[PDB]
DNA sequence: CATCTG
DNA sequence: CAGATG
């Protein structure tokens, strides 16, 4: 945590660039679950050999730590942080819809910057768009004052549509977390299930109505479960308008929400526990429910869930608010 | 994984 | 459809 530190850092460096600039899928993960081990490893590596001891950890990673302890630094790194190549492809990317396959193309055809991307606007297509149009705007954190509102909004308006509506906006911003990245909306409706045979305008009516009134700007995705958009807080009385927000919303049979609704939630490690404690218990838990497991190795059938009280319950645990999630 | 693009 | 993005 502290001890391997520099070490398992490079590496991420190192994988990250072989995915990224090259395509070494292999070779990244590979550095992958190398910086994964000597991650683990209790005690100080204090030499290549040390590690190499270690799996995941070859002769060429080794080679890798050895020059690292010897001198503070790296030539392939410091190579790599010059590149321009390398570096375009890592900028670009910042941009919403465009990946790095998207990345390279881009550069190869000599296109790098900002500047690049708007005079060639042609070249990008929708999301691409939307995503250079609000390059700042997304770049920017969401503080929990806006967050609080845009949810009121939302929240206000799924009312108006169907009382039947259950929305809730998960995420960070469910823990208690003083500022978001985008605004996660988990979605049912008692008239949406597991069997009941779909059920698009659900998804779709709501859509509408928050275009309706203008809570939402644009539409980078819009399926028949989950669309992926833009949003804004209408600005006040002008003087200071608001950044455009990312806001994704997504459809759920009433007969796995909880989960879903557990699980958006996180954090993560809160999961992995209440996933590894779930286990003891003898459950299983994954996004969509919470199946009894048997012994013959596994085994399945669904458990009934009026709420993530019903979930913990279940697993025989302390039902713990949103906010004590963290770990 | 669900959606899009071509 | 294979394939990219989130
Ligand atoms: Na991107
Ligand atoms: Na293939």
């Amino acid at each position: 945590e502290t001890l391997n530190g520099g070490i398992t850092d490079m590496l991420t460096e190192l994988a990250n660039f072989e995915k990224n600039v090259s395509q070494a899928i292999h070779k990244y993960n590979a550095y992958r679950k190398a910086a994964s081990v000597i991650a683990k490893y209790p005690h100080k590596i204090k030499s290549g050999a040390e590690a190499k001891k270690l799996p995941g950890v070859g002769t060429k990673i080794a080679e890798k730590i050895d020059e690292f302890l010897a001198t503070g630094k790296l030539r392939k790194l410091e190579k790599i942080r010059q590149d321009d190549t390398s570096s375009s492809i890592n900028f670009l990317t910042r941009v919403s819809g465009i990946g790095p396959s998207a990345a390279r193309k881009f550069v190869d055809e000599g296109i790098k910057t900002l500047e690049d991307l708007r005079k060639n606007e042609d070249k990008l297509n929708h999301h691409q768009r939307i995503g250079l149009k609000y390059f700042g705007d997304f770049e920017k954190r969401i503080p929990r004052e806006e967050m609080l509102q845009m949810q009121d909004i939302v929240l206000n308006e799924v009312k108006k549509v169907d009382s039947e509506y259950i929305a809730t906006v998960c995420g960070s911003f469910r823990r208690g977390a003083e500022s978001s990245g985008d605004m996660d909306v988990l979605l049912t409706h008692p008239s949406f299930t597991s069997e009941s045979t779909k059920q698009p305008k659900l998804l779709h009516q709501v859509v509408e109505q928050l275009q309706k009134v203008h809570f939402i700007t644009d539409t980078l995705s819009k399926g028949e479960t989950k669309f992926m958009g833009v949003c804004q807080l209408p600005s006040k009385n002008d003087e200071k308008e608001y950044p455009h927000r990312r806001i994704d919303i997504r459809l759920i049979p009433k007969d796995q929400y909880y989960c879903g609704v557990l699980y958006f939630t996180g954090s993560d490690i809160f999961n992995k526990n209440m996933r590894a404690h779930a286990l003891e218990k003898g459950f299983t838990i994954n996004e969509y429910t919470i199946r009894p497991l048997g012994v013959t190795g596994v085994a399945g059938e669904p458990l009934p869930v009026d709420s993530e009280k019903d979930i913990f319950d279940y697993i025989q645990w302390k039902y713990r608010e949103p906010k004590d999630r963290s770990e």
